[PDB]
């Protein structure tokens, strides 16, 4: 039935997330492995990324469904093997500048990733294996994580070593993904309206137009958090206290997709409810880490933020699978992730970036806190008129 493909899935899921060289992107090509300055890695290697992100998130929103969502899983799979072997094996920015790019179609991908089990599976299952879904994902970056750190805490194991257990790691996955069931079948204007057709559920909106803004802040409250431990905090506390509680937060993310997957709750009616709620209670983590002085506040405010969010956003994508009632499932996750990163650009741009407003980080949490909490009260409003 629906366990062999999501039985497959997830742990092609989990094995293409499982990354342990991910917490130490950063020190392996700023050491002594590649001895690039810290300059060149933020302003010339990584917005490449991005920019690759974007230009490849059009094809995937444009081409996955025809693809039968495979093919794109498994240029997502050759695409971790070839970004990986360069960091394994690259000098330089010009190549760095190639692994951000194939980086970039590797997270396109992901999007066909998550639209692929929904092309599979029957509605009635959509569901659970939602949670699922996202829950791999979310425990095996806490797995690469905590993995990663007790190879570098009980093992003395250089980060090359390590990088290269995260290429088998995802090699593994790309293996995986190939036993993939293969889904069954199904001027330029004319495509745009076929659009309109695709977001007539009405209620698809309110929870596409939620997600295209509240993953845009997240993705900046996930970029700028580590930030703001490293300012809420000059005394001590190193990566290890922080690496090790993004995975353990993550954890809790984990949990909550998996808690969407696993409790049965008649989402039809307690959708609304859930989001407005649960944004609150996003709004309210966000105030908490910005406003006390207590570096512990702060890490429970982001756990209670990221399990909130993975909790919301596991309802998003399986109330919008339910309700899309066309085949377009990548579609509307790829327009709903491109435009959430538009978002983010252009927000990150205004807020933080030097020519925008140059914010500094304690008030830009308060400010990524008063974007969640607008974000809270527009779709309490909702509630309020349809009563």
């Amino acid at each position: 039935s629906w366990i062999y493909p999501t039985v497959i899935l997830c742990l092609f899921g989990f094995f293409s997330m499982m990354r342990p060289s991910e917490p130490f992107l950063i020190p392996y090509l700023s050491g002594p492995d590649k001895n690039l300055t810290s300059a060149e890695i933020t302003n010339e290697i990584f917005p490449v990324w991005t920019y690759s992100y974007l230009v490849l998130l059009l094809p995937v929103f444009v081409l996955t469904d025809y693809v039968r969502y495979k093919p794109v899983i498994i240029l997502q799979g050759i695409s971790f093997i070839i970004t990986w072997l360069l960091l394994l094996f690259g000098q330089g920015v010009k190549t760095m500048q190639v692994v951000e790019f194939f980086y970039g179609m590797v997270t396109a991908a992901e999007v066909a990733y998550y639209a692929y089990i929904y092309s599979v599976v029957s509605p009635e299952h959509y569901q659970r294996v939602s949670g699922y879904c996202r829950s791999v994902t979310l425990a095996a970056y806490t797995a690469g994580s905590v993995l990663a750190q007790l190879l570098v805490s009980l093992a003395n194991m250089s980060y090359f070593y390590l990088n290269v257990i995260s290429l088998a790691s995802v090699s593994v996955a790309f293996l995986f993904s190939l036993f993939l069931p293969m889904p069954k079948k199904s001027v330029f204007v004319q495509w745009f309206q076929d659009l309109k057709e695709c977001y007539s559920s009405k209620r698809l909106f309110y929870w596409s137009l939620w997600w295209a803004f509240a993953t845009a802040g997240f993705n900046q409250v996930l970029n700028y958090v580590q930030i703001l431990w490293d300012y809420k905090a000059p005394s001590q506390d190193s990566s290890i206290y922080n690496g090790a509680v993004e995975a353990i937060a993550t954890f809790g993310g984990a949990v909550a997709a998996f808690a969407v997957g696993y409790v049965k709750v008649n989402w039809d009616l307690l959708g609304e409810l859930a989001l407005v709620v649960f944004s609150v209670v996003n709004a309210g983590s966000l105030f908490l880490m910005h406003y006390t002085a207590n570096i512990w506040a702060c890490y429970a405010g982001y756990l209670i933020f990221k399990s909130s969010y993975m909790l919301l956003i596991t309802i998003a994508v399986f109330q919008i699978a339910v309700n899309l009632n066309v085949e377009r499932y990548a579609l509307v996750f790829g327009i709903n992730t491109f435009i959430a990163l538009v978002i983010q650009t252009i927000m990150t741009v205004i807020v933080v970036d030097q020519r925008g407003l140059n914010l500094p980080v304690s008030i830009q949490f308060l400010v990524y806190g008063s974007y969640f909490a607008v974000i809270a009260g527009i779709f309490l409003m909702r509630s309020m008129y349809i009563t």
